[PDB]
């Protein structure tokens, strides 16, 4: 089998993409964050605290004729960027862009944290890393990913995000008119759960070419592409005015500035993210100061290749016996 569906940016930024999904029967649609970095498939619900849903689209498992409780399962989340949800647990059948698996874990939030209320846009999400990452207890769940896997015609899925523009992800297959030239594939470690891989280096604009190990991880469900403190500084010194400003919480520049690109390497393949990528507008309504979309790693612990680096390319996540990730152009 295989699954294709389009996924959308949120807003004229590309905070995120959403991606319909259905669930239930008769199928209920709601628009999920296809997150590689985590492995929870939740969704706002009837049985989230009314006060928290602000124009989102639940899930209503009473009116669903497939939907089981998974009695005495509980789950729990909270991201990197501080937001949170839980709440408890049915099985359902889920279809995404045609493929359908069921009996899927689907985690109904009854709390979730003011960032998830506030987007409208966001009806939960859909998490793509490893299964080891998964918050249900006392018995942990598969990923969409995971329960599909066998029967898909390949064991893999396909990111391709676009700039101010729908993308695609693809289940099962590697459609190859997406992409120019060739997928260059590199290995990944999953001891932390992620789709963990090791960039060869960078270049800022036409500058020279860095080769410099960054390990970090492929994350659809992050925005921004957030690298080393010496790689983010030889970034933006590039740009005449910019600056990291503790008040706003990064590396800010002049919006009338025209950004350099940042080329990231992928084995011996580079990968090129255009200078207007990394321009993510004022910092407030009617400001000059615009906010960057590559930021400083050094407060996470970990590099992570968001969606800025990601809609440069065309990404193969392979859930081989041994994973390994493929990166292209387009």
């Amino acid at each position: 089998s295989t699954g294709s569906a389009t996924t959308t940016p949120i807003d004229s930024l590309d905070d995120a993409y959403i991606t319909p999904v259905q669930i239930g029967t008769p199928a209920q649609t709601l628009n999920l964050d296809f997150d590689t970095g985590s492995s929870d498939l939740w969704v706002f619900s009837s049985e989230t605290t009314a006060s928290e849903v602000d124009g989102q689209t639940i899930y209503t498992p009473s009116k669903s004729t497939t939907a089981k409780l998974l009695s005495g399962a509980t789950w729990s989340i909270s991201y990197g960027d501080g937001s949170s949800s839980s709440g408890d647990v049915y099985t359902d059948t889920v279809s995404v862009g045609g493929l359908t698996v069921t009996g899927q874990a689907v985690e109904s939030a009854k709390k979730v944290s003011s960032s998830f209320t506030e987007d409208s846009t966001i009806d939960g999400l859909l998490g793509l890393a490893f299964s080891t990452l998964n918050t249900v207890s006392p018995t942990q769940q598969k990923t969409f990913f995971d329960n599909a896997k066998a029967s898909l015609d390949s064991p893999v899925f396909t990111a391709d995000l676009g700039y101010h523009a729908p993308g695609t992800y693809n289940f099962g297959f590697i459609d190859t008119t997406a992409y120019t030239g060739s997928i260059t594939y590199t290995a990944v470690s999953t001891k932390q759960g992620f789709w963990e891989w090791t960039s060869t280096g960078y270049a800022v604009g036409s500058g020279t070419f860095k080769s410099t190990s960054i390990d970090g991880i492929a994350d659809t469900g992050t925005t921004l592409l957030y690298l080393p403190a010496t790689v983010v500084s030889a970034y933006w010194a590039q740009v005449s005015g910019a600056k990291s400003s503790s008040s706003v919480g990064g590396y800010v520049f002049p919006c009338s500035a025209t950004l350099p690109s940042f080329t990231f390497g992928v084995g011996s393949a580079r990968i090129v993210i255009p200078g207007d990528y990394i321009d993510f507008g004022p910092i407030s309504t009617g400001s000059s100061s615009c906010f960057g979309g590559i930021q400083s790693s050094a407060g996470i612990g970990i590099n992570i290749f968001g969606d800025v680096a990601l809609k440069a390319a065309f990404v193969v996540f392979n859930g081989a016996t041994t994973p390994t990730l493929g990166f292209a152009s387009k």
